[PDB]
């Protein structure tokens, strides 16, 4: 299915961390022999399903391998290509800045290997348009929350354009919504965009409220948003009334098992009243998956033709945190490429 992988698309809910290839972990792995890190403990195969805590836990791992600027500039650069490949024309990469006193990395180092990683891949000519989000993680706690938000406002400024918001994302059982209240409404009134993972877990409702009051640009997941154990009438209404669009991950939520099936995901349920939702890959290399992949078991699923593939695709343009200037941009180039990717 070549559609698919033509077909260009815009990237809006990728870790890095969680993006790296099989090829990627390989030359990771091969520079850190005594680390004893194979490739099927960072990889949730085809037809395998692990818990979302099992999930967190492979993080661990991955984390361990990507330890100095030097790799989080390859790795950069690696993911960057492979989306590019893909055919995703704009991605907005999501990443959790982290000091090693062991290299010498800090999380403003972290910030400008990822920044070089974009600028080199510029200087290559990749069709492809690279932003940063920078992600608080919820197992940092709320003073390095604060340390980041700075971190974010102050690149947010000096790169302009290039890192564009912040995320929340993280073990979500793991800490309190009130503890990052301060700092994300700190970087609301700065300018920054928020995308924040909401309800990916159920019996939540309180402490998604919480966070909805922040009137995010973006959510993260929303699976528990119109489930009787976490969610509601209230969460639904609110969500519909902002026009909040929502990152829809497939695979991520079943091989996490936060969905039971493909066929029973919350996409159904969001695109039957044409709801904002652009699907995204989440984690590409732990969830084995690629853009391409996720927008055929979408349309697969769904029962989508290529026209209505093609709408989703193209409004998906409209939810990105880059400018008016980029969004006309992005229009320009889906219509230059439509008639050589829809075909009589
Ligand atoms: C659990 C993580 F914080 C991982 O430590 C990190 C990996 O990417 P990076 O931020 O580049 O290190 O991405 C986050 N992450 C990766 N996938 C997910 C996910 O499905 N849900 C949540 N809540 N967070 C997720
Ligand atoms: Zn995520």
């Amino acid at each position: 299915t070549d559609f698919y992988s033509e077909l260009p698309k815009v990237e809006l809910h990728a870790h890095l961390n969680g993006s790296i290839s099989s090829h990627t972990m390989k030359k990771l792995i091969a520079q850190k022999p005594d680390l004893k890190i194979h490739d099927q403990m960072t990889v949730i195969d085809k037809g395998k399903k692990r818990t979302l805590e099992e999930c967190f836990q492979m993080f661990q791992t991955i984390h361990q391998l990507t330890s100095s600027p030097e790799d989080i500039l390859m790795v950069t650069k690696d993911v960057i290509k492979e989306f590019a490949d893909d055919g995703v024309k704009y991605l907005e990469l999501r990443s959790t800045p982290r000091r090693e006193n062991a290299t010498g990395m800090t999380k403003k180092t972290y910030v400008e290997s990822i920044l070089e990683g974009i600028k080199q891949s510029k200087q290559e000519n990749l069709d492809i348009d690279v932003r940063y989000l920078i992600a608080v993680d919820r197992r940092g706690g709320p003073l390095v929350a604060k340390e980041t938000v700075k971190l974010a406002e102050e690149f947010f400024l000096s790169t302009e354009g290039t890192v564009l918001g912040l995320d929340l994302s993280g073990d979500p059982t793991v800490g309190q919504a009130k503890d990052f209240l301060e700092p994300l409404l700190e970087a609301k009134k700065a300018g920054l965009k928020l995308a924040l993972h909401l309800s990916e877990i159920p019996n939540q409702k309180k402490e998604t409220q919480i966070l909805l009051d922040l009137l995010p640009d973006r959510i993260g997941h929303g699976t528990f948003l119109n489930s009787g154990e976490g969610g509601s009438l209230d969460l639904v209404d609110f969500v519909r009334q902002h026009r909040i669009p929502l990152e829809l991950c497939l695979t991520s939520n079943v091989k996490s098992q936060t969905v039971p099936s493909y066929d029973q995901h919350h996409f159904g349920f969001w695109y039957s009243i044409a709801h904002p939702s652009v699907i995204c890959t989440d984690d590409k290399g732990v969830f084995a998956t690629h853009l391409s992949q996720e927008y055929q078991l979408a349309a697969e699923t769904f029962n989508l033709t290529q026209s209505q593939v093609w709408d989703l695709s193209y409004e998906s343009i409209n939810y990105i945190f880059a400018s008016d200037s980029t969004r006309s941009e992005l229009r320009k180039k889906w219509n230059h490429l439509k008639p050589r990717v829809l075909h009589i």
